[PDB]
C-alpha cells in the first residue's frame, strides 16, 4: 500500500515479470518428461506434474501482481473445466503471443497480428481429423492424454467402442479394491430432481423407483403467485382427466420455491385414495439454456407448456402417461426402461439437433452454442455406466480418478470435434501453411505482403509455432544433431517427432501422439486475446473502495 | 513470505539444504554406536536413538524448507509404518542416489540411473535368504533389529519356534511388572466387533461370549436405505428355518448407520421368546478389500452376500449355524473353538491364497498387493498372544513397547519375504554383482558399457552402495589398517565388518547380523523414487490458496 | 525461533554452557558452608540453600538451552523422590564425568571409560557399612542429612531405636505449637482409598471406621464393560454366602470410573434391610506393581482375582470375613487392630519377601527391583506414626518439615542398604581403589595397563573423584598448608576432613560425618549415565510439530 495506481513503464514491467514467471513455471510441466513441482497446503505436499494444478495454485505475494496472475491463470484453468488436458499450451502461447505484440508495436500493426493468427485458427479448425468410436486413435488420443496409461486408455477407448451406437456417459467413484470394476446400464442420466424431501418414498428425500408415470414439463419458476394455478391444474387432471392417467404424476419446472412446495404437499393429502404405498401421486422436479427442458419433455413424452395456467386446457390428444420405469433421486433422475415406439420419437429429436450442427459454420463448430447442443445429444442417446476406480492406497485412488475424468473429458471432446497429430507440429503446419496460402493465392498477394511478410510478423510468428515442438525436443536425441532444427519443406511434408516414452524417433502419426483438437485451438484462441490482453494493458488499479 | 514461487536455480538449492542437513541428523543416529538427539515437546526431553522418532520430529522454520522436508521424511516414516526397523537406510539412499542423479544430467542419463538401480534391486531381491520359525537366524535378525537385547530376541523368537506349524498374532499392552508376563490363546483374531453398545450383554458394549451361533456376511454398507429388506429378512430367517438355527443370528457388514442399528434393535424386543438371560439374538458387526469379509465368511461358515434382498432366498444349504465358541467384542471379536471339520475348510480356503503367492512374480512377490494376501493368511491360520510389556518406570514401560513392535514387525516381514546379511554388505554385493552380471554377459556387454560403465556411472553406483558400510565402521578398527579400505574380490567373496556391540570383526552371517529383506530392499526402492523427484524439481509454491 | 536444529559444534557449545551454568548455581549450596541462592515466585522471595531447590526451580530464556537443563536437572531431582538428601552430588558428578569423556573422545575410549566407572561403583557398592537400629552412626547419618540439627536428628535415630523391631512409617503435619508432638499407633499404612465420596458414612468423603469387613481384591481396572458381572457376582454373594459374611464388602481394585460407581451404589440401594446406621454395604476401593495389590489381598485375607466375573465362583474356603478393625479414608486407609491368627500369614509373607532379597546379586540390591521390594515390606510389617512439626513461624514450621522429611528418608535408605564416610572421601577411596585392585592383579594387569593407565583414563579419574573434597574444603584451614593437598598412601589409610559445623579436623568416621550409600551411588550411577547422554548428543530439536 505505498502506491495504488501503477500507470505505463511500471505497469508493463509487472505484467511481464508476473506473465515470465507463470510461463517458467507451468511449462516445465509439460509433457511425459517434464519437471515437478512441489505444491503446500498447510501441512502436507502435493508433488505434482499436472500443468492445471501448477497454474491454478501459483500465488503472488504483491496485490498487484496477483491481480496480472489471474488474468494469465484464469483463462487455462477455464481451458480444462470445460475441455480435458489442454492448459499449459494456453500459457505457453500466452507468453509467444504477448511477445510478438510487443515486438510490432503501433496498434495499425496490433490489428494485423490479429487477423493473421485468426487464419492460423481457421486452418487449425480445417485440419481437424474426424473420428469414429471404432478408430484405433481414440486410444492414441487416450494415451497421449493419460501421460502413458497402458492400462487405463485401453479401458476407455474399448467402453467407448464396444457401444458402437449410443455415446456412453461415465461417472466416478472411489473404489475399494486394487483391480478397477465397471457397472453397465441401459439408464439416461436425466437433469431433474426433488423439489422437497417430502415427496420421495418414505418422506425423506429417498430414491423412489416407479413403473408407470404422466409427466408434464413447466417452463416458469414458480414461487407464492402461482399457487392458485396449481390448486386449478391439479384438481381439473384428477377430477375429469382420471381415466387415461396412471400415477404418479410429475410436475417438472425450473424452479419450486417453498410456498409452491407446501401447496402440492396439501393436495397429495386432498385425494389419499390414489395413495399407493405411502407413494405421493404428485411430485414437482427442479432444474439448475430452456432447451433442456424440451429434451426432458421429450425423454418422457409431456407436453411442453410455457405457463402454469395451460395445465387447465388440456385432453388426451395432448396428455399421455408413460407405462416405462424411471428413478427419481435427490441429485438426478435416471429412466431405465424405454420401449422402442418411445426410442424411435428420441433419435427423431436427435438427429433434429444435430442437422442443426451439420449446417453450423466451421468456426461456430468449436463455439460454446454448439457444445451445449452436443451436450443435449449425450442425455438424450447415452447409456449410463459407474467405474470403481481402485489402487494401493487411498492416495492413489484418487489420484487415478482424476486421470480418468480427464481421459473422458479428452475422448469426449475428440470425436466431438477433432483430432490433431501432437508434438507440436499441427501448430507449425498451420503457420507454415498460412503464411504460403495467402502468399501463392496471386489475388492477393499484393497486401498479404506488405501486411505480413515485409513487415516481418510473419517470419515471428513461424518462429513462434516453433516453441512447443523445441520445448519438447530440445536437449533430446533429435535436436543434438545440426546444432538446432531445420524446419524445411522435408519436414513440413513428413514431420518428425520423439516419443518421449520409448525413445523412437518418428512421424506423430506413426509413434501415435495426438492432441485433442478443440484442445490445440481453444489455447491458440485463448493465448491471443490474453496476450493481447497484456500487451494492450496501461493502468493498475488496487483500491479496495 | 517474501517469495511464494522459488524457480530454478534457488529451488534445487534449498532441495539440497534440506536433505543434506535431514541426513546428517538422521543418520548420525545409524547402528548401536549412534549419536543422539534431543527433541522437545512442550515441557519435556525426549532423548532418542531411534531414527524414525528422529525424521518424524524434525522441523524446518521456513516454510519452504519444511515443504521439501516432508518428501523426504514421509518415505522414511512409511517404510517403517508396515515393515520394521529400517528407515535410516531409505534416507541415507535418498542422499546418495539423488547425488548421484546430478552428477549425470540430461534425461536420458536419468533414464539410464533408473534403469541400473531397478536391476540392482532384482538381485537384492533374489539375495533374499528364506527362512523358517525354526531357524537360529531369526535371533539374529531380532537382536539386530531389538540394538542387542539378549532378553527380548530371545523371547520373540521362541515364541515363533514354539508354535512350529501356525503363525502367530502378537498384541501389547502396558505391564505393570518388573517381570514381562505372557498370555497365550487358541484364539483367532477377527477383524469384526459390534455396530452398537445396545447388542453386547448387559447393553453396554461389553465383552458377550457365545457357545454356538448363526452367521451371515453382507457386503454392502448399511443405511436408512435397507431398513425396509432387514425386516424382510429377518423375519423369513426365524419364521421359516427355525429349526436349523443356533442363535445368535450374526450380521456381519462393511458398515451400519444409526438407522439399521436402531430398526435391528426393535426386531430383537420383537422375539422377545428368543431372547436367553438379556442376550439378544441379533447382531450387527461392523468393519472399517472385500477379500478379507471373505475370510470372516470362511472362518464361520456363514455365506457371503452382495445385497441385502438376499437375506430372503435361502435354504438349508446355505444356512449353517455353527456349535463353536466366538468372543465378541467392542474393538474386535475372536474364535476360539473350532472343530477338526470346520479347520480343512479354512486350511484349503488358505493354501488357496498361497498357490497364487507362489506364482507370482519376483517383484509382485514385493508389491502391496501380496503383503496384503499374506496379512490375510495370518488372520485365518494363527493363534492369539498378549505380552503385558514390564519395565522400572512407566517411561522403561512405554519405551519398551515400541521395542517389542519393532521386533515383532521385523521377524513377521523376516519369514515372510526374507534375511539379508546386515552391516551394509548386501547393498556393496548387489551392486557390484549387477555391474559384473551385465558386463561378464557377452551377448548385451557392446551396450551395457556404452550406458553405465564408460559414462562413468557404473563406477559412481558402486562408491555409492560403500556409504552403509562406511558410515558404521569408519572411525573404528576396521577402517584404521590401510587408509581406507580395499573392497577388492576377496572381501565380495568372503565380506568382513565389526559387531559394533562387541567389537569383534567377521562375516555379517558369522557374527550375527541380519537385516530383514522387505527393509532394505523398499529402502532403496523408496531413495530411488524419492532421490528423482528431488532431483527432477525445479518449482516451489508456497500459496494458500 | 531463528533455527529448530541445531547440529554438531553449536549442539555440544550450548549444553557445555548448560551444564557449566547449572553446576556454578546448585555445587555452591553444597555443604553447611555452602553459599545462598534467592528464588522468585511472584511477589515473594524464597531464599534457600537446599540444592534440589536450587536445581528444580533453574529456568533457562531459550528453548534450546531449557531443552538441555530439564536432562541436567530430572535425573538429580529424582534422586530426592526415592532417596533423600543426595542431589547436588549427582550434578557434580554430571559435570566430571562429562568432562572426561570429552577429553577422551573415540568410542572405544567411551566404553573404556564407563567399564571402569562401572567397577568403582561396584567398589562403592562393598564399601556399604551395614548398620542395624541399635548403632550411634544412624544419629551421626541423620545430623548429616539435618545440616546438624541437634534436636531433629536426636529424635528421629531415637524413635527407629526404640522400636527395634518393627520398622516406623512416619508422616508429618504442620503443628501448632513452639515444640513438636508425637502421635504413636499400632497401625498400618494401607494405600487404597474411595473411588467415590458416596460410599463413606454420611455419604460425602468422611472417614469410616470399620469394625469388620469381607474384602476382595480384583486386578483389572473397572470401566463401562464389566457393569453386568458386578451386578451377577454381588447378588450372588449376597443371596448364597450371606451365613459366612461380615459387613461391609470391600471391592478393592485399580481404578474405578464413574460408570462402574453408579451401578454399585444401586446395588447399595437394592438390598436396604443390610445398611447399618447409613454405612453403606458395598464399598469400592481404588490404588493409583500388581504385588501391591497382594499386600493389600494378604493384609485383608481377601482372594486374589484376575476376573471380575470370578466373584460368581466362590466358596467358604475362598471367602473369608474378617472382624479387624478398619478405617476407610479419602487419601488413605488404615488398620489398626490385627488378631495374631492374621499377623501370622502377614510375618510369612513378609519372609519370603525377604528370602528373595537375600539372595540378589550386590549390584541387584541397589536396583530400583529391589527398592520397591523394600517398600513392600514397611508396608506390611510397620507401626504408623505422625509427628506435628511446630517452630516459631509458620514459614519455619514447613521450612522444617521439608528437613524432617529429608531425615527419615535418609535413615530409612541407610539401614536399608547401607552407610558410607562422607566428606567426598569414599569416592576418593573407591576410585583410588579400583584403579590399585586390576593394576595390582596379576591375572589382568596386562590389558588393564593398555585400557586405562597407559591411555590416560585412569588418572583423569582420579582427579576428578578429588572435586567433591576440594569444593567442600578449598578455602579452609585444611587446604592452608601445602599449596594444594598431597592424596597420598598416608592419607588413604586415615583421611583427613574437616567438621565445617565445628571447625575441628579429623576422619570423617572420626568427626561423624556419613552420608547414605544409596545416595552416593546413585549419584555416580546416574552422574554416568547424564554425562555419558551429554557428551554423546549431537543433535538439538526444537520444534513442536
Ligand atoms: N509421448 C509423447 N511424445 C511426444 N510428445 C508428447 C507425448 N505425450 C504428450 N506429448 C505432447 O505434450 C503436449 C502436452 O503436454 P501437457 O499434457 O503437459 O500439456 P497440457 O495438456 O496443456 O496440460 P494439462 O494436461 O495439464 O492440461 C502435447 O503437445 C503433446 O503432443
Ligand atoms: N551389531 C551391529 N554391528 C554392525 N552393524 C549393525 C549392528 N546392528 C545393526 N547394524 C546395522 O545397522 C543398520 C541399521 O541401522 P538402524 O537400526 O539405526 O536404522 P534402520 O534400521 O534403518 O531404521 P530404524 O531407525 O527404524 O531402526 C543396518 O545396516 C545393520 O546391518
Ligand atoms: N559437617 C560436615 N562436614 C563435612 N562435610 C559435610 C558436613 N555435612 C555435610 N557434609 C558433606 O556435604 C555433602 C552433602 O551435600 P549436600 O547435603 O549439601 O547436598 P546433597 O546431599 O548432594 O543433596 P541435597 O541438596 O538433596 O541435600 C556430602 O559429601 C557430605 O559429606
Ligand atoms: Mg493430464
Ligand atoms: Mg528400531
Ligand atoms: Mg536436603
Amino acid at each position: 500500500s505505498q502506491t495504488l495506481l501503477v500507470h505505463g513503464k511500471d505497469a508493463q514491467g509487472i505484467i511481464k515479470q508476473v506473465l515470465s514467471e507463470v510461463y517458467d513455471a507451468v511449462t516445465s510441466t509439460m509433457g511425459p518428461n517434464g519437471q515437478l513441482v512441489m505444491i503446500k497446503n498447510g501441512v502436507s505436499t502435493k508433488t505434482t506434474k499436472d500443468g492445471v494444478t501448477v497454474a491454478r495454485s501459483i500465488r503472488f505475494a504483491d496485490e498487484a501482481h496477483e491481480l496480472v496472475n489471474r488474468v494469465i491463470t484464469e483463462p487455462a484453468t477455464k481451458t480444462d473445466e470445460e475441455c480435458g488436458d489442454g492448459t499449459t499450451t494456453t500459457i505457453m502461447l500466452t507468453h509467444a503471443l504477448y511477445h510478438l505484440f510487443k515486438d510490432f508495436p503501433g496498434f495499425q500493426h496490433h490489428r494485423n497480428i490479429e487477423d493473421l493468427v485468426e487464419r492460423v485458427i481457421q486452418r487449425l479448425e480445417s485440419m481437424a481429423i474426424r473420428v469414429e468410436v471404432d478408430d484405433p486413435r481414440l486410444y492414441q488420443v487416450a494415451l497421449t492424454s493419460s501421460n502413458q496409461d497402458e492400462k487405463l486408455a485401453r479401458l476407455v477407448s474399448e467402453l467407448y467402442a464396444n457401444n458402437k451406437g449410443s455415446y456412453p456417459d461415465i461417472e466416478l467413484k472411489e473404489g475399494v479394491n486394487f483391480e478397477d470394476q465397471i457397472e453397465q446400464t441401459t439408464g439416461r442420466t436425466i437433469r431433474m430432481f426433488y423439489a422437497n424431501p417430502w415427496f420421495a418414498k418414505g418422506h425423506q428425500g429417498g430414491v423412489t423407483e416407479l413403473t408407470g408415470f404422466t409427466a408434464f414439463v413447466i417452463d416458469r419458476r414458480i414461487d407464492k403467485e402461482d399457487t392458485q394455478k396449481l390448486i386449478d391444474g391439479v384438481n381439473h387432471l384428477v377430477k375429469t382427466h382420471k381415466q387415461h392417467l396412471a400415477l404418479p404424476i410429475l410436475l417438472i419446472a425450473r424452479s419450486f420455491e417453498e410456498a409452491a412446495n407446501s401447496t402440492l404437499m396439501q393436495l397429495n393429502a386432498a385425494h389419499p385414495t390414489l395413495v399407493e404405498d405411502g407413494r405421493p401421486w404428485l411430485i414437482p422436479l427442479s432444474t439448475p439454456g430452456t432447451s433442456e427442458l424440451q429434451d426432458i419433455a421429450v425423454m418422457l413424452n409431456a407436453p411442453m407448456l410455457s405457463d402454469v395456467a395451460d395445465l387447465t386446457k388440456l385432453d388426451t390428444h395432448s396428455i399421455n402417461g408413460q407405462h416405462g420405469q424411471l428413478e427419481l433421486g435427490g441429485n438426478r433422475s435416471i429412466l431405465k426402461s424405454t420401449t422402442p415406439k418411445d426410442e424411435d420419437r428420441i433419435e427423431q429429436h436427435a438427429r433434429g439437433i444435430e442437422e442443426l450442427l451439420e449446417g453450423f459454420s466451421l468456426s461456430d463448430k468449436f463455439s460454446v452454442r454448439a457444445r451445449y447442443n452436443e451436450r443435449r445429444i449425450r442425455t438424450l442417446r447415452g447409456k449410463l455406466i459407474t467405474i470403481s476406480v481402485g489402487g494401493e492406497t487411498y492416495s492413489e485412488v484418487k489420484e487415478r480418478v482424476d486421470r480418468y475424468e480427464d481421459v473422458v473429458k479428452a475422448i469426449r471432446s475428440a470425436l466431438e470435434n477433432g483430432i490433431l497429430p501432437g508434438g507440436g507440429v499441427s501448430l507449425v503446419k498451420a503457420v507454415f501453411g498460412t503464411i504460403k496460402e495467402g502468399l501463392e493465392d496471386k489475388d492477393q498477394s499484393a497486401e498479404f505482403a506488405k501486411r505480413y511478410i515485409n513487415s516481418g510478423i510473419a517470419n515471428e510468428l513461424m518462429r513462434l509455432s516453433t516453441i512447443q515442438h523445441k520445448l519438447l525436443f530440445k536437449d533430446t536425441a533429435l535436436y543434438k544433431e545440426n546444432g538446432s532444427f531445420h524446419f524445411n519443406d522435408d519436414w513440413l511434408n513428413t514431420p518428425t517427432v520423439m516419443n518421449l516414452a520409448t525413445g523412437e524417433i518418428g512421424t506423430p502419426e506413426g509413434l501415435g501422439i495426438y492432441d485433442t483438437a478443440y484442445a490445440s485451438i481453444t489455447a491458440l484462441k485463448g493465448g491471443l486475446q490474453t496476450a493481447k490482453i497484456l500487451a494492450t494493458t496501461k493502468t493498475l488499479i488496487l483500491g479496495e473502495k
